[PDB]
């Protein structure tokens, strides 16, 4: 029993979780941030950290340095809604007056990294990836969504002498929600960089392929019988909302996508003190780091507003903002529903990939 006192538990230390923890910390509200890793991952820059020697150490930020005893490393395995408890692997339990679920998404390395690991092992995993790319003259990227087009562009921009093939199962590249003008310009930039495109083809022997590892010879096969020989295979084949921590407890509340249904105040439907933020929230908006941060501000604010019997803040989407870096010198996208060009995207995203914003939030300086 908390007897009216606040204790907020945040499950997930991604873009959403560190924003929520930073604000609760500034408000002196008791809270615990739980993450399976020992450091925040600026995963927007994970593909650049896969091609540039020495960059990976700019993409991982120690939780304990920023949050100290308000941070607990661990894997959440269930939520006990009756006794308001966050269940950790190992048996430990965390009581909460309010729960913020910020579990993000999972997917293949290198675009996502969700291993229980130390900070130096995580950085080394990306430095090893750089070494695999450097050893490999021929490289195949599988999947031409927004991650795969960025991956292929990063490789050919850093290493123009390598041979890069992107294999994609659809006719057009990147997200279907994007303006057709954006999707066509993505294709043209890749072709001008020398990336070979194999569109409307599905790689069919994924079980048989060594992944993220240089080999003298790998044969990639497609459902149409195309065969590509390569030294290296990288999967950018998509992500899944990470519902492990909460799927059982909230099964009745889950969208199809695995997200949690929520109102414009981001409380989970059926609950007044549970919030979902970021990728695991059924925003129906695109899953974006910057939206996770905005959701966190809304979530923390209505926890406080709700204790002050005040009216709640509301999340209202606008047109789609979506920026694709195409290596450090190029890119294309849209800012709230209109096309923005290559100079704009290069300056806004491609050069720095928003890395400095996470170090600022965490109040740390990059090594
Ligand atoms: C891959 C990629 C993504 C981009 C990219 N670009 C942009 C961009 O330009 N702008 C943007 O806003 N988003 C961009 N994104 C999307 C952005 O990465 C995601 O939308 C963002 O990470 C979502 O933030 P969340 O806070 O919702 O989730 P995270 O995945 O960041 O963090 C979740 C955390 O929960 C932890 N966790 C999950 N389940 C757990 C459990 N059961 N126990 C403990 N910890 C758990 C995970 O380990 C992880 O640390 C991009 O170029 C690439 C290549
Ligand atoms: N710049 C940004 O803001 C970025 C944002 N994101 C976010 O992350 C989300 C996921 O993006 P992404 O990670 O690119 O995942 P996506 O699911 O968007 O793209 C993955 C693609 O890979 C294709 N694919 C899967 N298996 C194969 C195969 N065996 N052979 C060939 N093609 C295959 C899929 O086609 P099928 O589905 O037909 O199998 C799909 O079109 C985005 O929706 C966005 O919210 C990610 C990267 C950049």
């Amino acid at each position: 029993p908390h007897m009216g006192a606040l204790h907020v538990v945040i499950v997930g230390g991604g873009f959403g979780g560190i924003a929520a923890a930073s604000q609760l910390q500034a408000l002196n509200v008791p809270f615990m941030l739980v993450d399976m890793k020992d450091s925040f991952h600026h995963n927007v820059a994970a593909l650049r950290a896969s091609v540039e020697t020495g960059f990976a150490k700019k993409t991982f930020i120690s939780y304990s340095v920023t949050f100290k005893d308000n941070f607990r490393q661990g894997l959440v395995v269930g939520i006990d809604l009756k006794n308001q408890m966050v269940l950790l692997q190992g048996g430990e339990a965390l009581p909460f007056s309010h729960l913020i679920l910020a579990t993000g998404s999972t997917g293949p390395f290198p675009g996502k990294f969700n291993e229980v690991s130390s900070q130096q092992a995580a950085i080394q995993a990306y430095e090893d990836m750089v070494r695999q790319v450097q050893r490999s003259r021929f490289i195949v990227v599988v999947g031409g969504g927004s991650a795969g087009v960025e991956m292929a562009a990063e490789i050919k921009t850093e290493y123009p002498e390598k041979e890069v093939t992107l294999i994609h199962s659809q006719v057009a590249l990147a997200d279907k929600e994007l303006l057709p003008s954006v999707r066509q310009e993505v294709k043209e930039i890749l072709l001008r960089k020398g990336v070979q495109l194999l569109l409307s083809e599905r790689v069919s022997n994924l079980e048989e392929l060594p992944l993220n590892e240089y080999r003298e010879y790998i044969k990639v096969q497609t459902d149409k019988g195309t065969e590509v020989a390569t030294n290296l295979v990288i999967l950018c084949t998509g992500i899944k909302i990470n519902s492990s921590a909460y799927r059982k407890a909230f099964e009745s509340r889950l969208a199809s996508s695995g997200a949690l249904r929520v109102n414009e105040h981001l409380q989970v439907e059926g609950h007044s003190n549970v919030y979902a933020i970021g990728d695991c929230a059924d925003v129906r908006t695109p899953k974006m780091a910057y939206l996770a941060g905005l959701h966190a501000n809304i979530a923390v604010a209505n926890i406080v507003n709700s204790v002050k019997q005040r009216p709640l803040q509301a999340y209202k989407p606008g047109a789609l903002t979506f920026l694709l870096s195409m290596g450090r010198n190029d890119g294309v996208g849209q800012i709230s529903g209109f096309y923005v060009g290559r100079l704009m995207v290069r300056l806004t995203k491609s050069r720095d990939l928003f890395v400095s914003t996470s170090w600022k939030t965490m109040r740390q300086s990059p090594p």
